[PDB]
């Protein structure tokens, strides 16, 4: 499994993470992704996740393994 | 995109659909599965819900087009 995180004061809330991967991201109240659940265990969602990660203008969402 | 849903009449709460997939899968307060999210978005997440489904041994699992 991995933890997936985004830096909401680093996102600049175009939302291409939620384009991308809308089953781990969402946008929130202020304009900035979240994570839906903080940790993924699918492999194949966290190849989503990714996906999302790597298309960030700014790299605010980091996914590790837990 | 799809609705999941977990019929708390005919689960049995032996937990195999958290097993197979615990990125939608929960056990309740009452001991039944119960989906973490309210809509599957994309193929990954649908993928990972659909195992689940069709391991369950009473078919309380549905997977509809929402």
């Amino acid at each position: 499994a991995w933890k997936v995180s985004v830096d909401q004061d680093t996102c600049i809330g175009c939302a291409i993470c939620a384009s991308l991967c809308p089953d781990v991201f969402e946008m929130n109240d202020e304009g900035k992704a979240q994570p839906k659940v903080e940790v993924i265990e699918d492999e194949e969602l966290y190849n989503c996740a990714k996906e999302a990660m790597e298309a960030c203008p700014v790299s605010a969402i980091t996914i590790e393994e837990a």
